[PDB]
Order: C-alpha cells, then sequence, then structure tokens
DNA sequence: GCGATCGG
DNA sequence: GCGATCGG
C-alpha cells in the first residue's frame, strides 16, 4: 500500500461510508455510516497516512462470522491480504494507486474501549494499560477486566471511559 | 495460494534447494542444501498440501536478521505476504499457478527441537507437550525447558531428542 | 500492553 | 501447547 495525504484518506472514508456491505447467507446488507468509525492514524489526524483504518459497530455477535468474511465495497476493486471476523486488511484501487484498508469490528457493548484501542496511538496506550496492570487491572479493545473478569462500568462515550479510568482526557491529535 | 498434490511439493522443493539465498550487507550468501529441511505436511507424506514447509538452518544468531527479511530465490517470481526473523510467508509462481511457501529458520543448536516441532501435525505436538507440562517441562521449537532454563540435552537428530523426551518414535507419517 | 490470526 | 508477525 502506497502512502496517502490526511486529505486523501479523509476522502476515500467518504467515499466508502455509502458504500460498504457484507453478505449474509445469499442477501446484501449494507453497513451504515454512523456504524463506520474513522480510528487509527485518521483520527489521530496525522499528515501523512500509511492506510485507512475503520472500526465498523457490529448490532449483533452471531454477524461477527459474517461481515469482514464476507465485506463488499461497492464499485471500488479490492484484495484481500488477510481476514478474520475481528480483523480484515484489503489492497484498495483509488484513482491511479493501491491503498491499505483496514478494518475492524466491534459489538455495540465493545464500543467506547474499541474506539479507544483502535485510536492509539500504541505507545500511548501501552503507558495507560502498564498503569491499570500495576493496580491489577487488564484493559483491551473489549472491555476492562480484573482478575479475568468483566468490570462492567457505567460509560457509552470514548470520554467517559478516559475519565473513568482516571487518565486525563486529551483529544485523539494529543494523545502520546 | 492454491493446493498442492504431494508430487508438485516435491517437485518444488527439489528445485529450490539449489536457488535459495540471502543478501548480508551488500553480499549475496547462498544458503545450502544440507541447512534446508523439508517440514509440516511435505515431511507427513499428506497426499494435498495448503503450501510448501521449508525449514532453514541458520548458522549464527547474528545472521537471522538478515536471512529471510532478504531472502533471494534465483529465477523464480515471488511476493512477500509476511516476514520477520523467524517466518516468512511467500507466494510463488510455479508453472502459471500461485502456491504459497512457508519458510522457518532454526539456529543449529535448535535443529532437533525445530524439526520436531514443524513436522507436528498439531495434534501431536498438543499431547507431547501436554504430557511434559505436567512434568512442569515446556517444550517448544527452541529446546526443553525446566523453569525457564534450558534443560541441556546431548542430542543431535530429532530421533534421539524424541526417545530422550520419553517417548515412542515415529516416523513423520503415522504421529498422531 | 494486549489480541487476531496464524504457524507446525 | 506454545510462539511469530502484525493490528491501534
Amino acid at each position: 500500500g502506497g502512502m496517502l495525504t490526511l486529505i486523501q484518506g479523509k476522502k476515500i472514508v467518504n467515499h466508502l461510508r455509502s458504500r460498504l456491505a457484507f453478505e449474509y447467507n445469499g442477501q446484501l446488507i449494507k453497513i451504515l455510516s454512523k456504524n463506520i468509525v474513522a480510528v487509527g492514524s485518521l483520527r489521530r489526524e496525522e499528515k501523512m497516512l500509511n492506510d485507512v483504518d475503520l472500526l465498523i459497530i457490529v448490532p449483533e455477535k452471531k454477524l461477527l462470522k459474517h461481515v469482514l468474511p464476507n465485506i463488499r465495497i461497492k464499485g471500488l476493486s479490492f484484495s484481500v491480504k488477510v481476514c478474520g471476523e475481528r480483523k480484515c486488511v484489503l489492497f484498495i484501487e483509488w484513482e491511479k494507486k493501491t491503498y491499505q484498508l483496514d478494518l475492524f469490528t466491534a459489538l455495540a457493548e465493545e464500543k467506547p474501549y474499541a474506539i479507544f484501542h483502535f485510536t492509539g496511538p500504541v505507545s500511548y496506550l501501552i503507558r495507560i494499560r502498564a498503569a491499570l496492570k500495576k493496580k491489577n487491572y487488564k484493559l483491551n479493545q473489549y472491555g476492562l477486566f480484573k482478575n479475568q473478569t468483566l468490570v462492567p462500568l457505567k460509560i457509552t462515550t470514548e470520554k467517559e471511559l478516559i475519565k473513568e479510568l482516571g487518565f486525563t482526557y486529551r483529544i485523539p491529535k494529543k494523545r502520546l
């Protein structure tokens, strides 16, 4: 995959927002724009991107075996590098060039945790996870755990999650 | 990668044996046939293969950062799917079809352990490892360990390793 | 730091 | 059963 500017990346995401779908036992099911979240380097507003990173929110557990493994993009040429239920990496043709499209899935109840994980950057996640690990917590893209048991937090958004975890809220661009 | 017959796989390995090399700070270093071992489904003599599996024996630790990351195959078209110091997955062109070639590296002192691991099958490895784990040992492709410490066994071959571990020696085809 | 999807 | 490369 070629490198992209932030603007090229945003243009691609805009194009993709109305064109993603998946095949479910023969039936083409459209993925809704509101369930597509730009994450990664794109959400961090970095100047150059190495890929385009999208998080797809899926409404039901049963659908995970179907969404990424049967992903469809209307009108766009692509090939699959690797693909499972949770991560799918595609190479897409856009104008004269091939770019890497990284797709991830989260269930609705995982959404704040997923956004936080897939936003990164990695250095920042390592620091946050290390501090929580010292207090016997484990944080990942699915939830907050203690002694291998889900800690049910009363949150809906990434911001609420960050504050409930006891860290300073910073906009994605400023996380390091 | 397409599926291959055992015969096709063996023909490919024969071709590759004299044609593998790596670039080391600008110089092309041939890999010797005696340091190339057919492993996996090929060594188990399975009728159909999903890929061709080769283990490359590397004489010095310092060379690991160079071998797979700078692999060269004379006269054969290939592309890299993933590649590190210990695992490299290639797609090769062979008689107008594309196949998957899986390359792994072992240091000389790891060789019997690596052969045993990369031969499998997986079901057999799980059983063997579980039994050793009950006695506080850990077996992997690098050695036999107890309390995170290498158990120095006085062996050279896979057969000697198997017997020293206290299991019945069976030819690769009959391991289950 | 932690998980996905391999790798045998 | 145990480890590698790559995902943020």
